[PDB]
């Protein structure tokens, strides 16, 4: 089974031949993966070696707990990270339940990479790209069922005055294929970028079963290419939801809005702004702005708000199959299966 519910079509690790190891610590993901890559006579083979499904039983809750009784102090630290390098075996991270980490995953020139049942939060380094987890030109990569988090503040005298903390998922570069389901996201100033400039355009993303709670922008700041985003739950959002750029289409269908401001817009370029068709949402006509508590502001330069809350272009068949519940079956359901500890479950109409 590669199905992922979105663009994204892999199984990770979990194939055939596939070498099942714990990690007890970062450490030892890091050294399982390096040993990954050794054949039979101890020689590297590019790509890896064999597949893996790695197994996360660490807990950095210390880490974390200090950490967030002192949030300004983490963006000078040096960054915490595991990196994916190169690696096209197949790998599968998945956390045992009660595990944690103040480390992120960052995924380089890989494909065929599912993490799931990770609570990752409050990482160190914001100020040198700290993600939680960043997919750099690797596609196929299945981000699910995971806990980012941090605190949705930025701190004063951080470089650029927006490095407090770093991105929950940063997706950049020929990451063609890319899909970021039932994610509790919580206390996040920057969500995730689809694109890293005006010139990292295109990608197929898929956005599903979301939950989306305190965050401040990016969900994401999207670059040219295709998103597709069902089944997401939207709330308190206090800057900017969607962010459609360099002509980039979005099909946003049966998703849950509320309490957030400019959730679906096209700003910060004054210039080819993106397209969206709107199907399914809560929020049907500009009349449900209050009833939601939708508010919508301006720029100082060219922008485009869904404030008539219709659909402003066109989108290409959905290749892969799925099948949403209803706007309010997720508002009623998906803090439930969003997230660790719900056993990878998922949100299917029986359950509405
Ligand atoms: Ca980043």
């Amino acid at each position: 089974a590669t199905d992922t519910g979105g663009y994204a079509a892999t199984a990770g690790g979990n194939v055939t031949g596939a070498v099942s190891k714990t990690a007890t610590s970062m450490q030892d993901i890091v050294n399982i993966i390096d040993a990954a890559r050794l054949d039979a006579n101890g020689k590297k083979v590019k790509g890896g070696a064999y597949p893996l499904v790695i197994t996360y039983t660490g807990n950095e809750d210390s880490l974390i707990n200090a950490a967030a009784a002192n949030i300004c102090g983490q963006w000078s630290k040096d960054p915490r990270g595991v990196e994916i390098k190169e690696f096209t075996k197949g790998i599968t991270i998945i956390g045992a339940n009660g595990s944690s980490a103040n480390f992120g995953i960052w995924i380089k020139k890989s494909s065929d990479v599912v993490v799931q049942n990770m609570r990752i939060g409050y990482l160190p380094g914001g100020a040198k790209d700290g993600d939680m987890i960043r997919v750099d030109d690797s596609p196929n990569v299945w981000v699910d069922h995971n806990e980012l988090f941090a605190a949705n503040h930025e701190c004063d005298g951080t470089p650029d005055n927006d490095t407090t903390f770093e991105s929950a998922v940063d997706i950049k570069g020929a990451s063609n294929t890319v899909t970021v389901s039932y994610n509790y996201i919580h206390g996040v100033k920057k969500v995730g970028l689809d694109g890293s400039s005006s010139s990292d355009t295109g990608r197929n993303i898929t956005y599903h079963h979301n939950y989306y709670n305190d965050v401040n922008a990016r969900l994401p700041l999207q670059r040219g290419g295709l998103v597709h985003a069902y089944n997401n739950l939207y709330t308190n959002i206090t800057g900017s939801g969607l962010n459609v750029r360099q002509n980039g289409q979005a099909l946003i269908e049966n998703n849950w809005f509320e309490k957030a401001i400019n959730p679906v817009t096209s700003r910060y370029d004054g210039k080819n702004f993106g397209t969206w068709v709107l199907k399914g949402n809560n929020i049907t006509k500009p009349a449900d702005f209050s009833t939601y508590s939708i508010t919508w502001t301006a720029d100082t330069k060219p922008y485009v708000n869904a404030d008539s809350w219709t659909s402003t272009g066109t989108f290409p068949t959905v290749a892969y199959n799925y099948s949403p519940v209803s706007a309010q079956c997720v508002k009623d359901k998906l803090p439930g299966y969003a997230g660790v500890g719900k056993n990878l479950a998922t949100l299917t109409s029986t359950a509405c």
